[PDB]
């Protein structure tokens, strides 16, 4: 078949050529399509882009830091709007973000050292248990909030919701962001929800399915123009393969050293600001 | 262009020739694919489905009864397992479900015929007040739940999310369902999204732009498949067009009376079970 990265230069084409000047947040300049989406095959591959190189140990690791429900920004490896307290800041607790809400969803926070076992709900163990109670239910979903949102009285809108998907001893997921920056942010997540897939498939006992992304506002930086329409010129090469190296029980269990990718063979790294 | 309405057959297609058996809640059988999406331009047409006569009267009065808030079935002309309550049944209050999430989001229920102006969140007019004070905005998102799920406390997830979209004076909306019953409810779905979209437009000032409907888990019933095969054989007519007949100020002032479909010229009914 047509190489699954294809998908990914399509879109960076199609944004290039029909996409419409859209301002974000900080008021920079994009070019933006809204509405679309991919399906990248897990089966026997993995879709580590492959028309640049993709920083594949900073997602692994972000990945598990996310997992171990971190509120600490130390524990990474040593938009700045997201503001918040004084001697808090500088010790380097986010507050209750990011994987605190996979782990701990709408517990009340105390400090990134605290032990909130039980408090909240633990997203990602809920979908687990689904997964092996009730593979055919169709609300295995998972949801993650931007910080910036985190009022949290506020009822705030998600950022992105992962549903999950079981047929034929094969686990599928689906992303659902609500903007995805095509140049940096999109091959990063990619890889990130694959790999996420393929840890609940491998402790789950199904086989990984498929990928799907899909966007809301899907934008291109206009700095990133320049660099995107070379990378276009690129061809893909077969996608890798990831390995998980023992046996795994829980989703807490899973480290760095578990993890091989094999026979990645990437075009040259490209900076995009 | 080619027609819209061709996104949707061609879905049917494929889901016949590659989806797979899955059973749903009640083990009724499905053939089921995981991740689709379509996108259907509203500008100057609006997607009611002519391969088959949908039930618009009834799009439109549902939507209203949405945009109300209600808890009261009987408002709405004259899967039971949605159970809970003994009078409470009789009197036709549903509990807090439905548009009650629309627009008293996480209120305190009492009765279908309390005053609940002010409590909770007003997702509706959150994402209106959102469009105008900031088009720009990648958070502009309302969520709906299956009233099955609606404990609550125990932070269920959504069964569908739409979200808007603004660039060059023109309103998106896409639709993310959780899983889309094909035959029955898909065709609805659509006309009464776009209808949203077309009232949101209207109140804000704004034309329709595009709606985009997305799935998780989107199946046919098995004995859906006999019509559907049927209903393939059926060439699209040109769509018809939605027409707003007042200036309309607010979106709780909108009455069926608003609104009128032109060149709506469909195939026939098909009953689906």
């Amino acid at each position: 078949p047509p190489h699954g990265e294809l998908q990914y230069l399509g879109q960076i084409q199609h944004i290039l050529r029909c996409g419409v000047r859209k301002d974000d947040r900080t008021g920079t300049g994009t070019l933006s399509v809204f509405g679309m989406q991919a399906r990248y095959s897990l089966r026997d591959e993995f879709p580590l882009l492959t028309t640049k190189r993709v920083f594949w140990k900073g997602v692994l690791e972000e990945l598990l830091w996310f997992i171990k429900g971190s509120t600490n920004a130390k524990e990474l490896s040593s938009d700045f709007l997201d503001s918040l307290g004084f001697s808090t800041r500088e010790e380097g607790d986010l507050g209750p973000v990011y994987g605190f809400q996979w782990r701990h969803f709408g517990a009340e926070y105390r400090d990134m050292e605290s032990d909130y076992s039980g408090q909240g709900v633990d997203q990602l163990q809920r979908v687990i248990d689904t997964i092996k109670t009730n593979p055919d239910d169709r609300r295995i979903i998972m949801c993650a909030w931007n910080p910036r949102d985190l009022p949290l009285k506020a009822l705030p809108p998600c950022h992105a919701l992962c549903q999950f998907y079981v047929v034929n001893s094969e686990l599928s997921c689906q992303l659902y962001q609500r903007s995805g920056d095509m140049g940096l942010g999109v091959p990063f997540n990619i890889a990130s929800y694959a790999l996420l897939t393929y840890m609940i498939a491998h402790i789950t006992g199904l086989k990984p399915g498929d990928f799907i992304h899909t966007l809301g506002d899907a934008h291109i930086y206009l700095n990133h123009i320049e660099p995107l329409k070379i990378q276009l010129q690129r061809e893909p090469r077969p996608f890798p393969k990831l390995r998980i190296l023992r046996k795994v029980e829980k989703i807490d269990d899973f480290k760095a050293e578990d993890f091989q990718i094999e026979g990645y063979n990437p075009h040259p790294t490209i900076k995009m600001e």
